[PDB]
């Protein structure tokens, strides 16, 4: 009866199968790309060249955009 | 008169008996869904097909669209 | 001179005496109910038959609609 | 060379002269009163009769109506 | 190869060199004055005779007006 | 399968490299310059003769202007 690491397995599922997510910020812009990389405060988006530095305090959502079979 | 479990006490509840929610966010976008699974910091939500994961930092208020019995 | 629990008072002195209250919220919503639970990031409020779970990180202020005898 | 305890030397001067003080809110909202009581998340002002529990992470600043000499 | 200690070091120079700072607020406010105190979620502002408690979760940037040589 | 430490990785690759950047604030502001110094929540911002001390709880995301080969 443990609590199963959720915010971790679905990152990291995101990242290992490079599945596109859609990354929504608290003042209504999205952003798109493959997650590359995370910590505990932040995520590295990569959308073909662009790398993005992303603090998770500012995120409300993270939508894949294929189905994730969490890990 | 130890404080009873609330947040984890409501959440597993939605999430065992599947009772569909309404998740208001900061910015007012509501998102409605089936809490799939939570832990200390983030919801899954599912909408038939579709998963999004919640930053419960980004949430101001749940309402469970069926009376819970907290478990 | 040890720092008293105000806020955990304040909580549980509106529970116990089922008080009224309304609730802000950062966004200029304001809630209203009885606080049904408490604990440490939430309250549970209840209007007549709608629960409704608020992250405490979401609300500004709490103004009882009667005065508070804090216990 | 150790650091003073600022927010709480100046909440507890403020509440032992019962200084009247404005209370800004993050989203614009301006509060008036004395602070009875605070501790480590929240401050209940009091003006009059009415009782304002106050989340510390909502308040952009303190303003005191008269200068402190913080104790 | 130990972290420097940034944000106390930036304060402290600040404080100790009564520098006039621009504090800018999330809601898009700019306070200025000199940091008289600090603590580590708080500073006192000092403009004339007019003293702002601020909280550092409401700000987004200081700026200094005149360079800091960071002690 | 530790956890790489990917915040500190890419704030020092850009420090290091003297790699401008550009810093968006929650708020819709944009910042610009190099990372001159940073700790576990504030960032140094230089630009040409300007210091801005910048609180992470205030950023949205971080986008270097050349492609950082993260340390």
């Amino acid at each position: 009866h443990m609590p199963y690491k959720l915010q971790e397995s679905f990152l990291n599922t995101a990242r290992k199968k490079r599945v596109k997510v859609s990354v929504y910020l608290v003042n209504g812009v999205r952003l798109q790309g493959r997650i590359r990389s995370f910590d505990l405060f932040t995520i590295l988006l990569e959308d073909g060249k662009q790398q993005t530095l992303v603090y998770k305090h500012a995120i409300t959502t993270i939508v894949p955009h294929e189905r994730l079979e969490i890990e």
